[PDB]
């Protein structure tokens, strides 16, 4: 916003000979006229690129700023601070879907809202999207919704979504550590729904994932359920003890408790 | 490039909207001009803000290109794709100093520059720049130069620009996976040089960070280093058994190899 003449304050290594005004420029008072913006460097295209650098650096900043506190999970701070940006009137479709997707799933963490209610409101900003800068935006929040089905019960509607995310995982395999978390979360109803076939294969295909983009984010958990998959059907303590090696080296402690009263 | 009149065809959902030539925007034949600009959706920035999210995509997509043969080690392919890409007359300072980058590194891979002559060509990119995008970008021509010090024996000046690179690290720290490279090549050096006492902090510096940051890209070839590092019985035991089993998971045969060669 300030950014504007930044660069410009700069790029003159003649303030007075530019043909009074021009001066608010370089301080970000009010953003340049239509004609007036044409007479700098007389490129064009420069003026408006840093405009968006400047705009994609405090945004990205604000995206991984949510991300700190969702693993914190300190959801209270994460509903007051996407309030306090929301409440400041700017127009983007893209960032506001963002703020208002963590909105919802926030309010139904601290449960504010109810299963359904966040359902509808996390389908709207979904089925309603003109997205051109993060195609992925809006496959996270279908996670959002199917994800949030299991302490719900209605997993078989659940897993249809997750399947349906399968499909849209071709289309350009860009960021597989969001595979991780759907394939995870997919195997994770599977065996909830008591289904002990295919989430052995869901769970192995993350795990060739993990360890081909050399991620250990979901490793500990993925290999956790691969001894309990295999638990119910040598190769079973293989996949435990994988599992509990990990547990310690990640800080993972929580996690750790309920490791020795599964082995013995 | 194209991407101009491209959602414009679709944002007319009007079609005679003049106040001819009009038509061309929707094929992306010319560019627009400054007044006919003006003359859309009666947002000024939006139809700029899409050939950035356009060019960037294309830019990401080569960025994230060159990332598969590195480490295929098919550098020949890499110079060849980045003389190409060069080879067409396109003005961008941050993504030619990259290109560029990559060529002069290539160029020494395949021993067709020497190791002084890469370092001159590449300290000019280093020395004359004007980045407003990937502030991180400077940081790896650094490293590029730095690492290269090795296989050269210079490395009483390589730890200098490695040591250099801790004091930048501060300002920021957007991107940890790049940490664990420099801290890693750093810890390399410093056994080279036969200096066991800060090889040891280096790595579990980085040791420290891999597990925080859930990224186990060099903890295989880390804990080798910490298991070396303190050879020169039951905690050097611990860090030798810890990276072996990394080793095969990852599927990195090459390096178990020299393993059974170090262990009895």
């Amino acid at each position: 916003a300030e950014k504007l003449g930044s660069e410009i304050k700069k790029i003159r290594v003649t303030q007075k000979q530019l043909s009074s005004e021009v001066s608010r420029i370089e301080s970000g008072a009010v953003y340049p006229s239509m004609d007036i913006l044409q007479g700098i460097a007389a490129p064009i295209i420069h003026f408006y690129e840093v405009l968006i650098y400047s705009d994609i650096e405090r945004k990205k900043q604000f995206k991984d700023q949510v991300i700190m506190l969702c693993k914190q999970k300190r959801y209270k701070e994460i509903y007051n601070k996407v309030w306090n940006e929301l409440k400041k009137e700017e127009y983007h479709p893209e960032f506001q879907q963002f703020l208002q997707w963590q909105y919802y799933v926030a309010a139904y963490v601290l449960k504010k809202v109810d299963y359904e209610y966040c359902i509808l409101e996390l389908k709207k900003l979904l089925n309603q999207q003109l997205t051109g800068i993060d195609v992925y935006q809006n496959l996270y929040i279908e996670n959002a919704i199917a994800n949030i089905y299991a302490e719900n019960g209605y997993l078989k509607k659940g897993i249809d979504l997750f399947e349906q995310i399968l499909k849209q995982l071709e289309a350009l395999h860009d960021n597989e550590e969001f595979d991780v978390k759907v394939r995870y979360n997919h195997a994770k109803a599977l065996y909830l729904d008591s289904r002990y076939e295919e989430s052995l294969y869901q769970v192995n295909k993350a795990i060739e994932i993990s360890c081909r983009i050399n991620s250990m984010a979901l490793i500990g958990q993925l290999y956790y359920q691969r001894g309990e998959c295999l638990r119910k059907l040598a190769e079973i303590e293989d996949a435990y003890k994988k599992a509990s090696f990990f547990f310690d080296i990640l800080e993972m402690h929580a996690y750790k408790e309920a490791l020795v009263n599964k082995i013995s």
